[PDB]
DNA sequence: TTTTTTTTTTTTTTTTTTTTTTTTTTTTTTTTTTTTTTTTTTTTTTTTTTTTTTTTTTTTTTTTTTTTTTTTTTTTTTTTTTTTTTTTTTTTTTTTTTTTTTTTTTTTTTTTTTTTTT
């Protein structure tokens, strides 16, 4: 591995953005059917 | 060993621009002054029987000047076009919801030092 390895801009942005908008949809925003909770009052409770 | 070329930051102070303190004009805001509404009671006004002498409408006839009337030529009415205003689709922007990422301030208390004013 060198100390520099270019990248391009858009598998940048795709990486990034759908690494962010899988994590919020499957674990910030949306509860689960059975149990009705999100990760956070889940583990609050 | 002496002597010669070049390079930049400073003696810089002045020109240009920027920043920061100012105060005229149309849009708010508190006051006094004039329009509204509900009670008391109060002399006062006003609703309803009886009698009465009145003065205007209906028998009948008359005319004349407004109702008949026809026609010329105007002139308001209608047509087309275009502009001005009203009104409604369209678009844009902003706000709130709930989990996330980030931050930012005001004062007590004592003791010692800078940092201005007299």
């Amino acid at each position: 591995a060198r100390e520099i390895t270019p990248v391009n801009i858009e598998e940048e942005l795709k990486s990034s953005y759908l690494d962010y908008a899988m994590s919020v949809i499957v674990g910030r925003a949306l509860p689960d059917v059975r149990d009705g909770l999100k990760p956070v009052h889940r583990r609050v409770l």
